[PDB]
């Protein structure tokens, strides 16, 4: 029914625009890059264009396009994200930082011409000014984890949950627990999946020629967790 997956057979330019406010510290982030869902591969560069990010870059990675996941052939009928294209979807999260504040995010991800645009509003509340987040105590390290997706038939979309560890300068870890929901923007058909997960690896780096507050991201996202069918033939 949807043919949105056809939009992702090659390299697709990506634009990200975030407007944020954490504890009243307001900021903007813009990013550009491209994604190649054939390989689940994303390459992006972000700048905090208001000048100075008031939270650590690693806390914004997950908020700053799972439509670029590589869904293996045997599980293509479980890719909600591309099915919603080009009209797109709303992705909303609440992200809890253990013993600290939370982010609430709302984004729309959709095509604008041939560009895949993720536009986000982020509100963070109840942070400690001397905590690991407003205090910039997190290391600028790789992030990896599994995003566990389930259908949400009532909303014609999906939910997901996951937990990530952020390494603190002092050696400990800062947990960031994510709750997610996605719903289509359009009224057309979408694919509602069986339970599965996205295996995501994000590598964070710096452009050695870039003096502005920024992040270079190289990421791989691969779907998994649907069986191949040996148990679906009979006994």
């Amino acid at each position: 029914v949807s043919k949105g997956e056809e939009l992702f057979t090659g390299v697709v330019p990506i634009l990200v625009e975030l407007d944020g406010d954490v504890n009243g510290h307001k900021f903007s982030v813009s990013g550009e890059g491209e994604g190649d869902a054939t390989y689940g591969k994303l390459t992006l560069k972000f700048i905090c264009t208001t000048g100075k990010l008031p939270v650590p870059w690693p806390t914004l990675v997950t908020t700053l396009v799972q439509c670029f996941a590589r869904y293996p052939d045997h599980m293509k009928q479980h890719d909600f994200f591309k099915s919603a294209m080009p009209e797109g979807y709303v992705q909303e999260r609440t992200i809890f930082f253990k013993d600290d504040g939370n982010y609430k995010t709302r984004a729309e991800v959709k095509f604008e011409g041939d560009t895949l645009v993720n536009r986000i509003e982020l509100k963070g509340i109840d942070f400690k000014e001397d905590g690991n987040i407003l205090g910039h105590k997190l290391e600028y390290n790789a992030i990896h984890g599994n995003v566990y997706i389930t259908a949400d038939k009532q909303k014609n979309g999906i939910k997901a949950n996951f937990g990530l560890n952020c390494n603190i300068e002092d050696g400990s870890v800062q947990l960031a627990d994510h709750y997610q929901q996605n719903t289509p923007i359009g009224d057309g058909p979408v694919l509602l999946p069986d339970n599965h997960y996205l295996s995501t690896q994000s590598k964070l780096s710096k452009d050695p020629n870039e003096k502005r507050d920024h992040m270079v991201l190289l990421e791989f996202v691969t779907a998994a967790g649907i069986t191949l069918g040996m148990d679906e033939l009979y006994k």
